[PDB]
């Protein structure tokens, strides 16, 4: 069985995936848990994500293929399938819809300008990671959820604990307990002190309409916070890294920002992001796939970055093509667990690029590229620092 996941080399896609896509799904061994089938062919990955015989509910109570020593528990979005999943996801779908995140664009741009101001005053070189990529989306999600600004540093510390694949088992537990107790507290605050935030809406949904349990309310609050903290923070840095090493693409996006949406989608397709956070599904019945049979009770994982370069789906899949037209990438997933944050992340990535490129027309790497350090043992690929001058 193939040891998995591969060790990332920057944001290179591992060359093994090219051969993997042209054979039957492979048997893989993760750091912990059951062995699994690994699916990399685009069509095979879409099938796993859309076919209800592949279930995240069925993985609860199993010895899941995973990165960390303790199998995951919980009763929320990552643990359920329809109809129960639908009941939870319906309650969050209003606030994260494109229609309701779009009014945040002006605020996101104002925040980006404040962060860039801070970089300017601090003087060159700046670090796009610590000075911009981390603060921007963490602030925004906190505002969406009604989380006080004072808790930013504490929550980023928890995010780093969550993000490291070598966090000691007992550190994860003790910090985890503290985080959960923190969120219990916030949910009581929102109960006494209602606001125009998402958690207030979710507290009412639970404690006045009885539409979700307390355990579900808590899991959704925790999930949205953690997701908001570990995802875009890394991806913003990744996208600026890719723009900085393709300077030819910079000036088009700087001068014609209407081109930024398609570029964000191409960068979503191109960037290999998810080293560790790939939830295995368990089959609930035998499924024929890729010429093998996945028996009931077996585990299946997907490689979206590999699917996103399947040459049967994307022309010249290994080329970064910033105006790429046919781009049905799986960078936000597919099926019922399709990213509920997709419109918010999309807006954050577009605004980040628009603001940074306009504010800092002379932006460039402040160190040689070979000197960049990538985060080691991270569940999500990302830079330790991104030194820039301008
Ligand atoms: C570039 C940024 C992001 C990327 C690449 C990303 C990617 C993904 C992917 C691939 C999935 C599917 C996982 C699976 O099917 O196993 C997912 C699900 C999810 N994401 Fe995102 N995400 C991003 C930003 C966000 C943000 C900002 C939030 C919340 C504010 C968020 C919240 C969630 C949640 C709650 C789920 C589970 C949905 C469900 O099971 O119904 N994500 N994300
Ligand atoms: C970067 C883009 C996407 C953003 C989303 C963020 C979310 C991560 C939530 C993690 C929460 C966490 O670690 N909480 C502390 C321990 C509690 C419990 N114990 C576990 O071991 C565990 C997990 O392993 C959970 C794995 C979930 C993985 C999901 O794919 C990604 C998803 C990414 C694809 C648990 O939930
Ligand atoms: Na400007």
């Amino acid at each position: 069985p193939l040891p998995y996941p591969f060790a990332p080399r920057g944001l290179d896609l591992d060359p093994a995936y090219a051969e993997l896509r042209e054979r039957a799904p492979a048997r893989i061994r993760m750091p912990y848990g059951d062995d699994a089938w690994l699916v990399t062919r685009y069509e095979d990955v879409r099938t796993v994500l859309a076919d209800p015989r592949f279930s995240l509910a069925a993985s609860m109570g199993r010895d899941q293929p995973r990165m960390r020593p303790v199998a995951r528990t919980g009763a929320g979005l990552f643990s359920t399938e329809p109809p129960e999943h639908t009941r939870l996801r319906s309650l969050v779908a209003r606030q994260f819809s494109a229609r309701r995140v779009e009014p945040l664009r002006a605020r996101a741009g104002q925040l980006a300008d404040e962060l860039i101001d801070g970089m300017v005053v601090a003087g060159q070189p700046a670090d796009l990671v610590e000075d911009f990529a981390i603060p921007m989306p963490t602030t925004i999600i906190c505002e969406v959820l009604g989380i006080p600004a004072k808790d930013h540093r504490m929550l980023w510390h928890w995010a780093e604990t969550v993000l490291s694949a070598i966090t000691p088992q007992e550190v994860l537990a003790t910090e985890g307990r503290a985080f959960v107790e923190y969120m219990v507290g916030v949910l009581e605050l929102r109960g006494r002190e209602p606001g125009d935030d998402l958690l207030t809406a979710l507290v009412r949904a639970c404690r006045e309409e009885g539409l979700i349990s307390e355990e579900e309310l808590l899991s959704i609050a925790c999930d949205l916070l953690i997701a908001g903290f570990v995802s875009t923070t890394n991806q913003i840095g990744n996208f600026f890294h890719q723009l900085l090493v393709h300077p030819e693409e910079l000036t088009r996006l700087r001068e014609r920002p209407e081109l930024i949406p398609k570029a964000v989608e191409e960068l979503m397709r191109y960037v290999p992001l998810l080293t560790g956070f790939n939830l295995a599904r368990y089959a609930t019945a035998d499924v024929e796939l890729g010429g093998i049979t996945i028996r009931a009770g077996e585990a299946v994982m997907i490689a979206t970055a590999a699917a996103n370069r399947d040459p049967e789906v994307f022309q010249e899949p290994e080329r970064l093509v910033m105006d790429r037209g046919a781009n049905p990438h799986i960078g936000f997933g597919h099926g019922v667990h399709y990213c509920v944050g997709a419109h918010l992340a999309r807006l954050e990535l577009q605004v980040a690029i628009e603001r940074v490129l306009h504010r800092l027309p002379g932006m460039r790497l402040a160190v040689p590229e070979s000197e960049l350090s990538w985060k080691q043992d991270a569940m999500v690929n990302g830079l330790q620092a991104l030194p820039v001058a301008w």
